[PDB]
């Protein structure tokens, strides 16, 4: 898994033609007042909005609640294998814990129409506080689990989060540490 | 930041014969009764020593109790400019805490010779807690601090963990999520 902030991260995104729509909607979404960036905000509570990027890239534009306590046995674990996520925190914040696919136990095997393997939940793992701004990118051997709150942002149990997780074909998605 | 499983993130090694010469001292150090292996298992609890690797690269070997319970503000929080740390956990559990270095407050500017900025606490952080087999790689824009227990190890308080933190020139990483086109 990676995270860090969008701001810092935008080297990753640059000289590869199919990423280039993707970084400008990343960046589009984050600026205020822009029309990205008002239509995730103007989402209702619990509703979802997809926006395609070309090249079997598409964005899901979403709102909730927090759920789960991050000191609790509760979330629901998955991970994929068409897809890599690109999560954007828009507004507000998420806990996001993540373990590698083979330190958990598989409860739903491999779902190919909703590109999806649920886990038995693994409390103790890692455990990322993404705030505005941030990206989390998960790739599949990364287990992920998202909607916890902790104690210093618990507020968004009832004041909605605004994120974006775009699915990119892990096809065009090969992390490398050289180019 | 980075984090998984080694053995799950080999293909991040590959096209320069640098990082192929990194990948392979990592995955020494994770094999029972290597060399490597057996020099971090034998070190003396709050010890460290230096290894050599070439072009620049060398790993910092380690033995030491956990610290800092992870709900403290205890930590020495730093990140670098001339090197990117990869450390891998080679026995035990640590927790490290990370965060941007454009969220946290400078507390000791940029020291050239030691490659360090010092950073005031952020102990509400991302935590990562990483088992025997994990590697975290920090860049210069992660903020980082070691040496935290949760309650689930807090067994490594009185028995020393052993890893590698292994210092790479910046020059020779270039993180990319697809081919340059
Ligand atoms: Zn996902
Ligand atoms: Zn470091």
């Amino acid at each position: 898994a990676i995270f860090g902030e969008l701001s810092s991260l935008g080297h990753l995104f640059k000289k590869t033609q199919e990423l280039e729509i993707l970084h400008e909607y990343l960046k589009e979404v984050m600026q205020k007042g822009s029309k990205a960036n008002q239509r995730v905000l103007n989402l209702a509570t619990n509703t979802e909005f997809q926006v395609p990027l070309g090249h079997g890239i598409f964005s899901i534009e979403q709102s909730y609640c927090l759920e789960h306590a991050k000191e609790s046995e509760k979330g629901f674990f998955e991970s994929h294998k068409k897809y890599v996520d690109f999560q954007l925190i828009v507004k507000g914040v998420e806990g996001a814990k993540a373990v590698g696919i083979n330190q958990a136990v598989i409860k739903n095997p491999y779902d190919e129409k909703r590109d999806l393997i649920v886990y038995e939940p693994v409390s103790e793992a890692s455990f990322l506080r993404l705030h505005a701004g941030m990206l989390a990118i998960f790739f599949e051997n990364d287990a992920h689990a998202l909607r916890f709150y902790g104690e210093s942002f618990e507020k968004y149990r009832e004041e909605p989060i605004f994120k974006a997780v775009v699915k990119a074909p892990k096809g065009l998605i090969k992390l490398k540490l050289a180019a």
